[PDB]
């Protein structure tokens, strides 16, 4: 009745030993956590990164948010941290006519789901969401200004979310085509400010650290249930699913987890408190809201586990005509080209994805040859700005190959959409390709040798 809280997601308390390597730990909890989509990680008690900042010199431009269930919001788009904090505390205090710390979390949750469903309540809140910059930087210690011995202890932590991208067992590190994707984002919350249901770009992992303040409430759905959830959402708000001109236009929404649970979508919840991590797994839908004034930091990442899903994701984007953030094939080939310095498990996993890539590309090239595309020319796709190498039809970022025609200068289609480029006969077309099979086998062999 009213709101039934979803069951709690897994909570992990790793020992210092388990904690030492984030990627090893994440890989260990993976069979459990991927069944629930999100999980919470409580660091060992003394792991205590120093948070220090001036509340007066940190400025940011707030986003404004209406709180209506099923209403469309766009995903991405002046206060000091002190003035925001004052605004946020006053808002929560006045809303409940109570001191902020006496408002039970259970009640804020109940009330959140009441207010978003009631058409007549027009509650609007504000929040901060931005990547780290110089006007507003990471809450974790970074290199620059002299650091205390304690800050230095945490400079090179795996769980320092600035390091998380560029680690060894990570995969998106040596891409350097994507700042919006693997720089940490900073989030300043207030009571009821919320993040709509979504999954990460390219079905990556994400990891969120709440530095300080009141808790952040999460709902998460396991990856296997993603398409159930989308079916439920398509039925109840099809407006979210019309095609969009790019990625700065993705439409998302608030939706009661109980609605999902009624349609047999498994949902889990958690309250993330200061000093705790939440991790989301590939293609795991999640959403939530802040209990009060707080400060969080989050970053996307990709493990070796993720590589096959990343390939499936790009295929799914193609079917949906959704824009890519990067070329998955370009990333794989970039790693293959650096096979001698790769982690050995990484090399073994890249090798497997590359073999699939090569088999699929064989098939596609045979097909376009049989369509009467004969002329071909090598092309260094990675040098083209992304907007200059998207398939006209499905918007995929080309890298391995594409079709062009002298008739439509500058336009490309991927090899799935050879018929969609123009009216000219196939003999007027050129296959543009990054590599021959011969180019690829040194790369493949290098991976095999590195992987032993
Ligand atoms: O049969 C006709 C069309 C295709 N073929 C040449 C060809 N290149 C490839 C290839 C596959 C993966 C990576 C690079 C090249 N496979 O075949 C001539
Ligand atoms: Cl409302
Ligand atoms: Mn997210
Ligand atoms: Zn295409
Ligand atoms: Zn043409």
């Amino acid at each position: 009745s009213m709101f039934l809280p979803p069951p709690e997601c897994p909570v992990f308390e790793p020992s210092w030993e388990e904690f030492a390597d984030p990627f090893a730990f994440i890989h260990k909890i993976r069979p459990i956590a991927e069944q629930t989509g999100i999980c919470k990680v409580r660091p060992p008690p003394d792991w205590q990164p120093p948070f220090a900042c001036d509340v007066d010199k940190l400025h940011f431009t707030p986003r404004i948010q209406r709180l209506n269930e099923l209403e469309a919001q766009t995903r991405v788009k002046d206060y000091t941290l002190r003035t925001f904090g004052e605004m946020a505390d006053a808002f929560k205090s006045d809303y409940f006519n109570m001191p902020v710390h006496m408002v039970p979390t259970e009640l804020v949750e109940k009330e959140f789901w009441r207010l978003v469903s009631t058409i007549e309540e027009d509650v609007t809140v504000e929040y901060g969401a931005d990547i780290a910059s110089k006007e507003f930087g990471s809450g974790f210690p970074v290199r620059d200004i002299k650091l205390s011995p304690e800050e230095e202890e945490y400079l090179d932590s795996g769980w320092n979310l600035n390091n998380m991208p560029v680690m060894e067992q990570s995969v998106l590190a040596h891409i350097t085509a994507i700042c919006g994707m693997k720089l940490p984002w900073l989030y300043v919350g207030m009571c009821f400010s919320s993040f709509c249901w979504h999954i990460e770009d390219h079905w990556s992992y994400s990891i969120n650290y709440l530095h300080w303040g009141e808790p952040k409430t999460w709902y998460g759905v396991p990856g296997y249930a993603a398409e159930q959830l989308e079916n439920v959402m398509k039925k109840l708000a099809p407006e979210l699913f019309v095609s969009q001109p790019d990625l700065l236009h993705q439409l998302v929404t608030i939706m009661n987890p109980n609605t999902l649970m009624t349609h047999e979508v498994p949902v889990y919840r958690t309250n993330q408190c200061a000093g705790e991590f939440v991790i989301t797994f590939p293609r795991a839908y999640h959403s939530g809201f802040n209990q009060g004034f707080n400060f969080a930091e989050a970053v996307n990442f990709c493990t070796v586990d993720w590589l096959p899903l990343g390939r499936q994701c790009v295929e799914h984007y193609r079917l949906l005509h959704r824009y890519c953030v990067f070329s998955h094939d370009e990333m794989i080939c970039k790693m293959a080209s650096k096979a001698d310095v790769l982690d050995v498990v990484v090399a073994s996993t890249v090798q497997k994805d590359m073999a699939i890539m090569i088999e699929d590309e064989k098939a596609l090239r045979e097909t376009v040859r049989k369509l009467g595309v004969i002329d071909s020319e090598r092309m260094d796709f990675e040098l083209l700005p992304d907007d200059e190498r998207q398939c006209v039809k499905c918007k995929t970022t080309c890298f391995m190959s594409a079709i062009s025609c002298s008739c439509k200068p500058g336009l490309l289609v991927c090899l799935h959409h050879v018929k969609e480029l123009c009216s000219c006969p196939p003999y007027k077309y050129k296959l543009r390709y990054r590599y021959t099979l011969d180019d690829l086998y040194p790369m493949m062999n290098a991976l095999k040798l590195r992987a032993e």
